[PDB]
C-alpha cells in the first residue's frame, strides 16, 4: 500500500476515470506523462471550461523542483496578462491528496509529435519560420530584467501546439530553469542541445537557449538531431565536426578544455584522439544548392537559394562559439529571415 491505496510504487497518483475531486474537477483520462508525474485531461466546472492538471509526484525532491517551477510560472504570467509572448498559463494550484497538482490551459501535441507525424523528414522552411518568429518572441520575453530566466532545456519535446490545425505554440517545463545572478546548476541542458560553454565549464547566461533554439529550428526542417552526442565527448566531437575548433581565448579559458582538446607547441589547440574540424557543412546539411534536405524540396515552392542562404545565416550567428557575440532575440527577430 502507497499513500493510503491513492498512489503506486512510482510515487504517481493512480488515476480514476470520472473521479470528481474538490467539488469541482472531474477528471476525464490521462493526456501525458514524464519524469515529473502526470498530465489529466479534467473538466473545471467552476470556470466551465477544460483544463490540463499537473499531477507532480509524491516525493520531496520532485515536489520542490516543482514548488520553483511555480514560482517562475507565476513570475512570467503576471508580466504577460494577454498571453501575447508564447509561454504556457498556469491558472492555479493546490494540494491533493499530497500531490502538488498545477492547473493549466490544455494544448495540444508536441514539436517532437510534429516530427514523427513527418515520418522524420521534416517540416517546411515555412513552418519552422513560423515556430522561430515565436521561439524568438518568446526568449526576448525572458531576457526582459524584472524575469531575466534561463529556461535550460528546451527541446521540441517542450515546445506544444495550441490546437491541432494551427502553428501557435506555448513553451513548457521550468522544473530546471534559473534565474540570472541566481544561477546554481553546473550540470543543465538536455545533451543534444547542451551549449560549448556548459560541455567546457565555463559561466553561462541566457545565450545557452539560443544555442539550443539553433539546434531545435535545424532539426525541425530536416527530422533528424544536428548534434546527436551518446557522451559529453561524442557530443562535442560531432559540434567540431561542423562548426571547427573552438577559439584558442575560450579554450585557455576553460575548466574542461582537456577533456576534449589538447594544446599544441604554437599555442593552438586540437583535438584529443570523426570528419576533420569544420568539414560536415551546415550549407550540406540542409541542402541549400541540392533541393533541401535528403533532396525531397526540389521542386518545391517556398524553398529557392536565396530563402537557404537566409537561414543557414541566421543559424550559424546562434551557434557562435562565443556567447557574448552570440545573435539575441532582439536581433534575431530583426534579421532578413523573418517578413515584413
Ligand atoms: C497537452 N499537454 C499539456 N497541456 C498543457 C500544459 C502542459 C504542461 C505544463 N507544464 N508541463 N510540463 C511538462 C510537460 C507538460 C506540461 N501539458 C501535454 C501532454 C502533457
Amino acid at each position: 500500500v502507497y499513500n493510503d491505496g491513492y498512489d503506486d510504487d512510482n510515487y504517481d497518483y493512480i488515476v480514476k476515470n470520472g473521479e470528481k475531486w474538490m467539488d469541482r474537477y472531474e477528471i476525464d483520462s490521462l493526456i501525458g506523462k514524464g519524469s515529473f508525474g502526470q498530465v489529466v485531461k479534467a473538466y473545471d466546472r467552476v470556470e466551465q471550461e477544460w483544463v490540463a492538471i499537473k499531477i507532480i509526484k509524491n516525493k520531496k525532491a520532485f515536489l520542490n523542483q516543482a514548488q520553483i517551477e511555480v514560482r517562475l510560472l507565476e513570475l512570467m504570467n503576471k508580466h504577460d496578462t494577454e498571453m501575447k509572448y508564447y509561454i504556457v498559463h498556469l491558472k492555479r494550484h493546490f494540494m491533493f491528496r499530497n500531490h502538488l497538482c498545477l492547473v493549466f490551459e490544455m494544448l495540444s501535441y508536441n514539436l517532437y509529435d510534429l516530427l514523427r507525424n513527418t515520418n522524420f523528414r521534416g517540416v517546411s522552411l515555412n513552418l519552422t519560420r513560423k515556430f522561430a518568429q515565436q521561439m524568438c518572441t518568446a526568449l526576448l520575453f525572458l531576457a526582459t530584467p524584472e524575469l531575466s530566466i534561463i529556461h535550460c532545456d528546451l527541446k521540441p519535446e517542450n515546445i506544444l501546439l495550441c490546437n491541432p490545425k494551427r502553428s501557435a505554440i506555448k513553451i513548457v517545463d521550468f522544473g530546471s530553469s534559473c534565474q540570472l545572478g541566481q544561477r546554481i546548476y553546473q550540470y543543465i541542458q538536455s545533451r543534444f542541445y547542451r551549449s560549448p560553454e556548459v560541455l567546457l565549464g565555463m559561466p553561462y547566461d541566457l545565450a545557452i537557449d539560443m544555442w539550443s533554439l539553433g539546434c531545435i529550428l535545424v532539426e525541425m526542417h530536416t527530422g533528424e538531431p544536428l548534434f546527436s552526442g551518446a557522451n559529453e565527448v561524442d557530443q562535442m566531437n560531432k559540434i567540431v565536426e561542423v562548426l571547427g575548433i573552438p577559439p584558442a581565448h575560450i579554450l585557455d579559458q576553460a575548466p574542461k578544455a582537456r577533456k576534449f582538446f589538447e594544446k599544441l607547441p604554437d599555442g593552438t589547440w586540437n583535438l584529443k584522439k570523426y570528419k576533420p574540424p569544420g568539414t560536415r557543412k551546415l550549407h550540406n546539411i540542409l541542402g541549400v544548392e541540392t533541393g533541401g534536405p535528403g533532396g525531397r524540396r526540389a521542386g518545391e515552392s517556398g524553398h529557392t537559394v536565396a530563402d537557404y542562404l537566409k537561414f543557414k545565416d541566421l543559424i550559424l550567428r546562434m551557434l557562435d562559439y562565443d556567447p557574448k557575440t552570440r545573435i539575441q532575440p532582439y536581433y534575431a527577430l530583426q534579421h532578413s529571415f523573418f517578413k515584413k
